[PDB]
């Protein structure tokens, strides 16, 4: 690639940003160099569902001190379920296992397996400290779900930074934050994911595949976060945050998209 086509790329964000009622939260880095193209990439975002990638993270990380948890089966009831449930409303009573629950909160973005997970490791807390723990100090998760999306402007419960979370996911998914062993399981649910194919996938070529998670918010909040791997060169981590200013507008899959693909092409 090259700084004029970075820079173009950068000016291209800004002009992605002019044509929607909100703001873009940008940060693609070609790991081949640390290059980067960025957008607002120091100002927080409510994450939405993206913390499930940090949640899983985390709980993998616990599983490499304890044989027993992957398949530690977690019952809850019908009561028990909060909305936007689709897995874990399918196997009430016995539930599923702490693996199960991380497929499921990554790939569908399951609700109730999120808060299954989160209660697990001992509340919100322990997520967040978690991310201290691997070189973030700017995420930080204070509610579950379903409370945590509620991405009113200024509030900081529930955010982070497109920086913060791109060198997140970088030592995740391609760095040394998890063992090698965890660190394919978490890019294996990832790229596994089912909500995603109108965000960072379709601003990407056929070849490369993509690691992410989503997020869907209030103020028409739309994110997408991961890891996208062409067959012949160095990873490409991609953050994209997106918010509105209305509380009622929709998110932008459009938007993401656009946001990817400028990056994308830009790298190579």
């Amino acid at each position: 690639g090259s700084h004029m086509r970075n820079v173009a790329a950068e000016q291209q964000l800004r002009e992605l940003e002019s044509t929607f009622d909100g703001r873009l939260g940008f940060v693609a880095l070609d790991t081949a160099t640390g290059a980067r193209i960025a957008h607002r990439a120091d100002e927080r975002f409510p994450f939405c569902s993206t913390f499930k990638t940090m949640l899983s993270a985390a709980v993998l990380a616990r599983s490499a001190g304890d044989a027993a948890l992957l398949q530690r089966r977690i019952p809850y009831a019908k009561r028990d379920l909060v909305r936007y449930s689709p897995i874990t409303e399918k196997h009430v009573g016995a539930g599923m296992t702490v693996a199960e629950l991380c497929a499921a909160t990554l790939q569908y973005s399951d609700n109730t397996a999120a808060d299954l997970l989160i209660a697990l490791l001992g509340g919100p807390q322990a997520v967040t400290a978690y991310a201290r723990s691997i070189g973030d100090a700017t995420f930080r998760l204070d509610r579950r779900e379903t409370e945590l999306n509620t991405a009113i402007p200024g509030d900081e419960r529930d955010t982070t930074t497109p920086a913060a979370m791109a060198a997140s996911v970088r030592r995740l998914l391609v760095g040394d934050a998890l063992g090698t062993a965890q660190r394919a399981q978490l890019n294996a649910w990832m790229l596994g994911n089912k909500t995603g194919d109108a965000r960072i996938r379709a601003g990407v070529p056929a070849g490369w595949r993509v690691a992410d998670k989503t997020g869907t918010g209030d103020y028409g909040t739309g994110n997408d976060i991961g890891v996208a791997y062409p067959p012949d060169r160095a990873p490409i981590v991609f953050v994209v945050y997106t918010t509105m200013r209305s509380r009622n507008a929709q998110a932008r899959d459009d938007v993401i998209a656009s946001a990817a693909r400028i990056a994308a092409r830009a790298f190579v």
